[PDB]
């Protein structure tokens, strides 16, 4: 079957054929999210991903090649087959290589690009190009929150009316302070025990995060996942450390109105 939707990545910019040319080897491009049909992909069964007609192609399989689109039945088959991981991917299985934003600005031409599971390699397939804004409730059904740029992100009583507990869940996989977009949580590192705290969004692999099905909040680089240090809310530490099931790694998003 096929559906079609927005692709949505880095700042929550979407994946736009530039300049609405549907020639072949027109390069994908990052753009402000819209309806208009350089836009809208439709993601068909035999894992090709089309805009007006033409297929998400990779002008080489190598580090650093272009993604444009193609004429579908001209265009290699390897060149134009695409799967979407879970933790927001979106790969190109001949090659192994990864979607990716090398900058954050609109304009920026997407590459195929070695994974390293950076937030600039982070996608969202969805018909909603807004980030999803919600509280994130974990250990003592507390709420995960924000306390300024540089500084640890840490659990408090859940309140309706506190800003710094409201989260934008981005597209491109990270996880911004609401009120103020451009900041990101981030691993400061990637071994266990290394604390989590707000840093300014830069793409890296640190920014990167992915809500899975056991009720974790995994850190794909590290593999490790979002833990409330030593079950000890009043420590005001959050860490990565490996997943374990335990309440102190359990999480849940509460949409906000
Ligand atoms: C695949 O392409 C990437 C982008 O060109 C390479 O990473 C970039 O390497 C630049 C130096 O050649 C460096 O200044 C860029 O910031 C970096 N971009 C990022 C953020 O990844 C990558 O090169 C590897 O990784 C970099 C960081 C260095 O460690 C290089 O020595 C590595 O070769 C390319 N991968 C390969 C396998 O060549
Ligand atoms: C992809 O490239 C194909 C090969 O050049 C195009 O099919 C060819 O379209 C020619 C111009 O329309 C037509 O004279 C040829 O007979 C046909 N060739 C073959 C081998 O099918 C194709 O064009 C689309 O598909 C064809 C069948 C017609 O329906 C066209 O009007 C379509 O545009 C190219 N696809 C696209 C989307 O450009
Ligand atoms: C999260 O932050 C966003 C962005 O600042 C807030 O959305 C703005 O809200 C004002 C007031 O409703 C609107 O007029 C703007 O259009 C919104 N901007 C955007 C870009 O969406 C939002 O209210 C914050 N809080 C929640 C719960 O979403
Ligand atoms: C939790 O951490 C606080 C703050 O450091 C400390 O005073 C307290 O003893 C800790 N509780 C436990 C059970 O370790
Ligand atoms: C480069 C761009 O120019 C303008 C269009 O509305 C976009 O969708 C984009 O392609």
């Amino acid at each position: 079957t096929s559906f079609t939707r927005n692709i949505v990545g880095r700042d929550g910019l979407c994946v736009d054929v530039r300049n609405g040319y549907d020639t072949d080897g027109t390069p994908l491009q990052l753009w402000p999210c819209g309806t208009q049909r350089n836009q809208r992909w439709t993601f068909d069964s035999d894992d090709t991903i089309r805009s007006m007609g033409k297929c998400m192609t990779a002008n080489g399989l190598n580090n650093g090649s272009n993604i444009v689109i193609f004429n579908c039945s001209t265009a290699a088959e390897n060149a134009i087959k695409w799967e979407v991981p879970i933790d927001g991917s979106i790969i190109n299985p001949s090659s192994g290589l990864v979607m990716t934003a090398p900058r954050a600005a609109s304009r920026t031409i997407l590459l195929l690009e070695d994974n390293i599971y950076a937030a600039s390699q982070g996608w969202t397939v969805t018909n909603n190009v807004k980030p999803i804004v919600a509280s994130i409730v974990g250990y003592k059904e507390m709420c995960l929150q924000s306390n300024g740029e540089n500084n640890g992100v840490w659990m408090e009583d859940c309140e309706a009316t506190s800003l710094q507990q409201q989260w934008a869940l981005y597209g491109d996989r990270t996880i911004r302070v609401n009120s103020t977009r451009g900041l990101c949580v981030t691993t400061n590192g990637y071994n266990s025990k290394d604390l989590i705290i707000i840093l300014k969004c830069q793409g890296l692999p640190s920014q990167r995060w992915f809500f899975n099905s056991d009720g974790a909040i995994v850190n794909p680089k590290s593999r490790l996942v979002m833990d409330v240090r030593a079950s000890n809310v009043s420590l005001r530490e959050i860490i990565i450390f490996p997943a374990t099931g335990n309440p102190n790694q359990q999480w849940v998003t509460q949409v906000l109105p």
